């Protein structure tokens, strides 16, 4: 999949990001990090992006996982 | 892409939506709708899902999922 030219004004606000903020797969719109134990991954990380210090660990093609703290 | 079995306990809090709540492309986790003029579409609607009363219309120059913006439809 290929990304459009980013127009930040078209991005919806992410709300308060309890676990921190990052940008979407196109490096365009702000999105909230997923917290521990929550879904992550899938195409373009549609089901969530784990916060710094956390890894998307596969559920027991783009893998789907949950966010788990990296020890 | 094939969805996993939905386990709602693994869903995050979507937050308080300006434009109402819907479910994700897997009909699993709650997510907030995108409103008029905001991005929409892409794989599994990663860039947005348009609110009721609006549809995702492709960006100008796009060719054969599409990315678009939400536009009020007849």
């Amino acid at each position: 999949f290929t990304c459009p030219e980013c127009r930040p004004e078209l991005c919806g606000d992410p709300g308060y990001c309890e676990y921190g903020t990052t940008k979407d797969a196109c490096d365009c719109c702000p999105v909230c990090f997923q917290g521990p134990g929550g879904y992550c991954g899938g195409p373009e990380d549609v089901f969530g992006i784990c916060a710094d210090g956390f890894a998307c660990v596969p559920l027991v093609d783009p893998i789907v996982g949950t966010c788990v703290k990296i020890p």
